[PDB]
């Protein structure tokens, strides 16, 4: 029960898994941004050209 | 009925007229070709765009 314990090891390996997961999450999510805006404007575009009717 | 005539005369002004006119037909027509393939390439965008989704 001490604050160095086995118990201090997985929670600290915890910590760092919690933040390395956050960091990729955060690329993960701008490479995503990026790809559903330029596939929302693909949705506009074909939007305009069926507005062509 | 000779070359002097006025009648051989306004034929050949008819046939000079309608030579320049079909070389304005030939203007015309190529640009309509590159319009239409313009808008066959445009066509084939759309349904590329419409295959993705």
């Amino acid at each position: 029960l001490a604050d160095d314990g086995i118990i201090d090891n997985a929670q600290d390996n915890v910590n760092a898994t919690l933040k390395s997961l956050t960091k990729q999450y955060l690329s993960v999510s701008n490479s995503i941004d990026e790809t559903v805006a330029r596939y929302k404007a693909q949705f506009t575009q074909l939007d305009t050209m069926m507005s062509k009717l």
